């Protein structure tokens, strides 16, 4: 839709703190802060799928709008994952052992705007398309 297409990261803001705050170990942090990675979305009926491609990681989710779904992410929580549209927004939320985080991804402009949030911590990431 707007979203659908394959997208480059282009900046990076507080990624690391980020992941500090999810209880990320800093040898994974390293790795992750330096990745470049593609994010591929597609949809097909009700299905979209969000692929994310880089040189020491890749990752894949489909799932429905506002069906709950099992996710393992890349720093290898466990979650459980809802992801809806709001006003033109996805929002995703990753539940587990009582924490959560959201995942806002935008359309503005020509961009993917990716907005996390975990406690006081918010970083943003954007991506260009590829
Ligand atoms: O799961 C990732 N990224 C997502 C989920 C949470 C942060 C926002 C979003 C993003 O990067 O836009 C992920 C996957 C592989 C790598 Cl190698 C990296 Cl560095 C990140």
């Amino acid at each position: 839709d707007a979203f659908v297409g394959t997208w480059k990261l282009v900046s990076s803001e507080n990624f690391d703190d980020y992941m500090k705050e999810l209880g990320v170990g800093f040898a994974t942090r390293k790795m992750g802060g330096m990745a470049k990675p593609n994010c591929i979305i597609s949809v097909n009926g009700d299905v979209i799928t969000i692929k994310t491609e880089s040189t020491l990681k890749n990752t894949e989710i489909s799932f429905i709008l506002g069906q709950e779904f099992d996710e393992v992410t890349a720093d290898d929580r466990k979650v459980k994952s809802t992801i809806t549209l709001d006003g033109g927004v996805l929002v995703q939320v990753q539940k587990w052992d009582g924490k959560s985080t959201t995942i806002k991804r935008k359309r503005e402009d020509d961009k993917l705007v990716v907005e996390c949030v975990m406690k006081g911590v918010t970083c943003t990431r954007v991506y260009e398309r590829a």
